[PDB]
């Protein structure tokens, strides 16, 4: 087809540009941003994304400057990136080249709701795992992601691969450096992002996972609502009305404003039947009105929830090996090292 | 039929409690809030709505004490009102009868984009003209709906008649006293909400009454977006990047925050090219950063949009004469009593 060929940057390592010819852009997506390409690298017939934003000529990008420093199994890697034309005539173009993974679990779910079906368990443990994981790994940093959504979940559907997308909203969080409270999407954002706190922490992306953790359990998103009334009426429902402290430490100055006085429901009445009560427990330790009280990305991958994968005879239904998942590094480790014990079996230690 | 008689309480006037029989009950919503359904009246065989909350005696309902205030023609009226069971021995509802009114801005504006139409003018400005009505009314005591979308705007098909709907996020707002930036749909937030103020004023509804009048100009939402991030985008694009001195009246504390340059757009490139000149400025003037440089309610009223409405010889596209328009009171006036002089035209009422 129609071969286009430019002079990219590499995303990690030496800055030594290379000749990257592709061919077969078609559109993937269409947002705020900008727009998402597929083309298809002409020299190894593999696919990539090509994520095309808009030049600011007043500073540098800061989605790039967070993709070249990240490199982990379950994010997207930013394999190139170089300046182009554009849609604006006089207008400079940033295109990051990505890995192209097919589906999203938005699309996956949807699948399974419409048929009026839930997403086997074991895909559950496997997606929220492999989600825990990458955010261990990007925290670590000190970046937030700030949009866990499951449009940003993508999925292969041979390998049970997750990979993180999107660090168009992306941010390192500085203790004491106030943040936008308007980031992160309708039914993930924290209580916190509700009430307009500008002070919180990463633990907002352990919530909006705790979001789609429930999502994938009950077929359909945990707290709707289309203004945070309605979603903080489906929150207190779930998890009782906030007590005087739970508030404070969500967003202050909302101390005052009251609420409807309603029992703290049962996790066990939230679920079907022949919900494992390990996944029940984990959304309980997740979805915490205390930020500070939320378990940390690493202490989710190492719940009882996600034993199975740690079984050595672990299998996918398709038959093939489970992915990579105790591959971890010192980096990914950093938040609490003694979790290793657990996080990496005695089979893939040998 | 099962016909169900309580003791309930008429809704304005004195509190002399009587006897209503209805029959016929019938769901018609389910929300946050509780459940809306539809029944008839025995004795006038009236359709009305009965909107059922849970109260909690450890307060007075909000929503009660506002309806009990309120008399238009363009807000359902609160005929009468009881409390009752549903859901333990111990649970006490609140039942709110009022006026039932068929359709909604929402199902008739989603008829015409699915038929890929849009919504003759002349509907445009009669529902919006009587949108605005209603809104120079409840802002002329201070109260502020806070929730205006085209869900909560119903029609009768027939008379054309629009009522506002929806009370429960209604709030008497008192200069210098603080309130929630939770409030209000998605699409149909103010940025100063998205912005997280808790000093804004009743202008946040006249903010969400150009979003509807947009949207039906359009056939789709003008500012949409799941996360604020999103609509602050679509914002910027229309309106042109917010200057320092927009953004401080708006919500100071984020005039740090950096935006894309975007710049200012026409709003006669927003809409199709057969849209009256007189739609687009009403839009500019409804959907201005600062919100005091916003139109009024009842300046909205007195516009060259509206002129159409104030003719003689105006008719329904159906034959039928046009609803009551000019029937304005000192209360709604009050704002600005020389408005009277546009508002109630030579032919109107002697
Ligand atoms: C060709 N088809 C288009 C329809 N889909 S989809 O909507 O399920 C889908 C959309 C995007 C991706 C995808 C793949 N690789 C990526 N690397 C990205 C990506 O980075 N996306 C992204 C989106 C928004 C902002 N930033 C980045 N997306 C995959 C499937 C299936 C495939
Ligand atoms: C059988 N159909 C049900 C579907 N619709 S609808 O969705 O177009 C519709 C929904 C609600 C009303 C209605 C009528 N009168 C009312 N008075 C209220 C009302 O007060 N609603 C409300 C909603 C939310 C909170 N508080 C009050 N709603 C009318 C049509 C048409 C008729």
């Amino acid at each position: 087809s129609k071969v286009t060929t430019v002079v990219a940057t590499p995303g990690q390592g030496p800055d030594r540009p290379q000749e990257v010819s592709y061919t077969d852009t078609k559109v993937i997506g269409n947002g705020s941003f900008g727009v998402v390409y597929q083309a298809k690298l002409c020299d190894s017939g593999e696919l990539v994304a090509i994520k095309k934003v808009l030049q600011d000529k007043r500073f540098k990008n800061r989605e790039l400057q967070i993709m070249r420093k990240l490199d982990h199994c379950n994010i997207v890697r930013l394999r190139y990136f170089f300046y182009s034309s554009g849609e604006k005539k006089d207008e400079v173009y940033l295109n990051l080249v990505l890995d192209y993974v097919p589906e999203t679990v938005y699309r996956v779910a949807r699948h399974y709701s419409r048929a009026k079906q839930t997403l086997p368990v074991i895909y559950v443990k496997l997606y929220m795992y492999q989600l825990f994981r990458s955010l261990a790994y990007i925290h670590s940093f000190g970046i937030c992601h700030r949009d866990i959504k499951p449009q940003n979940l993508l999925l292969d559907p041979d390998t049970a691969v997750l990979k993180l997308c999107d660090f168009g909203s992306a941010k390192q969080l500085v203790r004491g450096e106030p943040n936008v409270s308007y980031i992160c999407s309708r039914y993930y954002r924290a209580p916190e992002l509700i009430f307009g706190a500008t002070d919180y922490t990463s633990s907002i992306d352990v919530w909006s996972a705790g979001c789609v953790l429930a999502e994938l359990l009950l077929g359909q998103p945990i707290f709707p609502g289309d203004s945070g009334v309605d979603q903080l009426v489906e929150i207190i429902k779930v998890l009782g009305t906030p007590t005087r402290e739970q508030i404070r430490e969500m967003n202050p100055n909302y101390t005052e404003f009251k609420f409807p006085q309603i029992k703290a429901h049962p996790w066990t009445k939230v679920f079907r039947p022949r919900t494992p009560p390990e996944a029940i427990a984990l959304c309980s330790r997740l979805l915490e009105y205390t930020p500070t009280a939320r378990l940390t990305p690493l202490e989710a991958c190492a719940h009882s929830f996600f034993d199975e994968l740690r079984d050595p005879n672990v299998k996918l239904p398709n038959g093939r090996d489970t992915p990579a998942l105790f591959n971890f590094t010192t980096q990914e480790l950093s938040s609490n090292p003694p979790l290793a014990t657990i996080l990496i079996p005695p089979h893939a230690r040998i």
